[PDB]
């Protein structure tokens, strides 16, 4: 459970996997062990920052007017502006097409019933409705964290697998963001770390390897 076993992880994970034409990417396995996730309290969905990114930036769209939309601009978001919705709303191939592209929504808070009557349909579903922002927020800090945003689900099963960055990077990083989950689990239980019955490590195409 200590970083230089995770180190070994990463390592092992990395060397096990048979190179390929693709930048790969390091997810984490955990599964839970005491945890009752029946009770809806015990279920995780929380977004973790990871100290060293995702490997590749998690894609961000904004939907909002005034001086957010522009903000977004600077940022160089996609932007949806408030007219937009609607004609969303219409072309679900292309609202589907816009939601698979991004990774998380920021909206305008005022907008949020709006969007939720017209796009939701789609972003609800697939877990990306828009986190609200009043509309004269400063989204440049909120945009720089979820750039480098995971989330973790375990939905209703004892276990979750969540994206720690990318081959390109170094295990000394994978492990930093490992760390970073791991976090989550020992703050959101009384017992943390103590519920984790077995980790693991593995590239996209590679073999789990076990955590100690």
């Amino acid at each position: 459970m200590d970083r230089e076993a995770l180190l070994q992880a990463v390592k092992e994970a990395r060397e096990l996997a048979k190179p390929r034409n693709f930048t790969q990417s390091f997810e984490f396995i955990a599964t839970l062990k005491e945890i009752d996730m029946r009770k809806p309290e015990n279920r995780i969905k929380t977004e973790v920052v990871l100290p060293h990114g995702r490997g590749k930036e998690a894609k961000i769209a904004v939907i909002g007017t005034g001086d957010l939309a522009k903000q977004a601009e600077e940022l160089g978001l996609t932007v949806i502006r408030k007219e937009e919705i609607e004609e969303l709303g219409k072309n679900k191939r292309k609202l589907r097409k816009i939601a698979k592209a991004h990774d998380f929504f920021i909206a305008q808070a005022d907008l949020m019933p709006l969007i939720g009557r017209y796009m939701g349909v789609i972003l609800g579903p697939r877990g990306k409705m828009p986190k609200p922002v009043p509309a004269n927020a400063n989204i440049k800090p909120l945009v720089e964290r979820l750039k480098k945003t995971v989330v973790i689900n375990t939905r209703d099963k004892p276990y979750f697998q969540v994206l720690v960055g990318n081959e390109k990077m170094t295990d000394e990083q994978i492990v930093d963001n490992i760390e970073a989950v791991l976090n989550v689990v020992a703050k959101k239980y009384e017992k943390g770390l103590y519920h984790i019955k077995d980790a693991y490590v593995k590239l996209t195409m590679g073999p789990a390897v076990k955590v100690k």
